[PDB]
């Protein structure tokens, strides 16, 4: 299947995620980072949205809470274009039962190739990329083509 | 937490989606519960919506590919309340490794306690209940509420 | 491989199974429902069985616990024909460390092809459907054809 | 919990299983070890099963196909005391999407502590060992006691 | 793919890992098997080493935390011959959000076909084999030949 | 736990692993960026480390191949400080079954907060970074505490 060269925007949607145990970290993230940050869109899921707005007086709107459909509504974004930079702080030692799962999300990110930070320096890097605010040409892999091949052959 | 009471409407907004090896299953089950459906608004992933329209000349609203962010589009669309019954038949010995995964999509369906068929037999359970065609209730626990004060006791 | 049409007797043998934090829901659901209930024959896991029998003096089959074996115990049931109604109140938010897995219980009731309620609405179709307490007719796919044709391209 | 002590008798009961890629493997294993293993009672899942008997003219109790209930089938009689050593030999690299599924199997193994190989040297090691063919000491944890507990602070 | 036979050795290389509910069973275990294990060379997870020597005055080297990098470590030392002999005693019902992942490392073992205990009767056996003290011959699997003609495949 | 800095190094030592589908883009992507791969230390598994080395006469450090414990080796080099960025492009759609698990390796690198790739295109703002050649700090969270005490309580 064919790669594509696509041109992407210089203001960016930028989608902030975290576990519950990492909320605090990026609170603080987003304190240091406020200036360039302030000149893109900026989503978030319910709570931490919540926590933003409440303790930065941030501009961001708001999805559902992660766990109650939030993940999906991002998730759906993401496929439709409407957010294409991920930030998403997880907890790898001590997550909570509830606490929304990084897997689907890094996939359709991954599927619509899109920046994603899942570590704090993964972000630090994104964030100070020339990339971050200029206009930038990225790879899209034509998965469509591909899976359609595949799914007549199965049904004949 | 609170469990309280929601009353659902007499016409049903009804998700379609079927594995590669399931597609053919759910177009004859489709086609001899027609009567039926044809009352209700119905919903699809990308192919299994383009095969309904094409072999039957069903109205159906199409999606995206399932595996390329229809998933996540139907999961938002239940947990926003537009999707409100979900028939998905699906592979259990041989899926390919682009199935749509069952897992997110249930857990979702039941986070907001919506009627699912996972097998045919319950879907034929399901269209001839006459909860199919009236208003019922439904109990939705108040999952809201309770994971906001864990959240909170976490971050406090 | 190929899909036999085969009838299903009018008296059902039901598994109620739940999760912990569903366990009183259980019971309520089998309260409001205990007319219709009474004319079938009822299995439970050991703990959700004792509840049943200590809240309601219902009389219902007990397995062993569900973490214990309870939960192969009633598979196994179903893939020899002894269960052929699944209901199953599920925990899609804080599930504890030991409650049963829902997979491998819809899987083999998928590949048996029964109905399966795993949200509440789901049960209050079923047990309102004519077909609850009728015979009816199903569709079992051949998944000994289709399994033993790729088992003995595999080993020669 | 209690940790309580059960001697175990010197005829065992056992389980052996392989994917599809493993099957020959077995076969020469069994083949090279029958003085031994003629003492004890064997059973399998279908198709291993018919696969023994028709090579080797094995006496072996035959089961269903593991992809559809012999798993669980084996399962359940862990559980109920019916088998007390499982051979299980699997794919690491490349399973097939029925493969039978390894962790199911050795949970239940584990609850019940009893005698397990999954790698082809182990099974060398347990059926050389004095306690193959002698009554031996096992530890139960008592899960049984610690579960109700649990489920009871839940439920209360 | 071929299946060589392969000679080991006499002096055996044991890892020993506990997750959180079995570190006391693994002291006592090594406890009762203290005039064995001294004659092999044994390594243990970060907590668990610190424990037995504690606890026992044992000489073990130790790797990382489990949760910390410890399991890939012993991972790593199983696939360049560094460890030859795996016992991990494991948490079936209640396990910890961050007790070692079993799957990984079982799965590594069964590459390089070394001797598993998973279960404390299994590890019983083990110890008591001939072959533990002895040389003894093995099965390996070209797993690398079977791999490689799978990637050129598919890069061409 | 506490949260701790530590400064990163101007010289980077880079592990880079594509699956078997991504391993024509991964040499496309290195190609492109060579002048500045150039004066890092870079890393691969078996077969994607050969391929560069074949294709561009890149002098990297061959490890084993990924699915035979290069993973692991990857994995136990993170959490000992030898590799401080990962790239990993990986096939969100087709993944073969002896495809790289994606999740162990960014759990490690996220215990470890070091900047991760898994899409090409986080991949070009990461190179881009002033901070790729030039040293930073990073926020490390003090697991090895939080971990102790935990463990301490539950075998206490
Ligand atoms: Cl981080
Ligand atoms: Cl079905
Ligand atoms: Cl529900
Ligand atoms: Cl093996
Ligand atoms: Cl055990
Ligand atoms: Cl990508």
């Amino acid at each position: 299947p064919r790669r594509y060269k696509i041109f992407m925007d210089k203001k960016k949607r930028i989608a902030l995620i975290a576990h519950d145990r990492r909320k605090r970290d990026l609170l603080e993230w987003v304190s240091f980072n406020l200036g360039t940050l302030s000149k893109h869109e900026l989503y978030a899921t319910g709570t931490t949205g919540a926590l933003l707005q409440e303790k930065l007086g941030l501009k961001v709107h708001r999805l559902k809470s992660g766990p109650l459909g939030g993940d999906q509504q991002i998730g759906a974004m993401i496929a439709e274009g409407k957010i294409d930079v991920l930030i998403f702080f997880w907890d790898p030692l001590e997550p909570q039962a509830h606490d929304v799962d990084v897997k689907a999300l890094i996939r359709i990110a991954t599927v619509y190739n899109i920046p994603v930070a899942i570590t704090r320096s993964t972000a630090d890097f994104l964030i100070s990329s020339p990339l971050m605010n200029d206009v930038y040409e990225k790879i899209q892999i034509d998965y469509e083509e591909e899976l359609e091949r595949r799914i007549r052959k199965v049904v004949e």
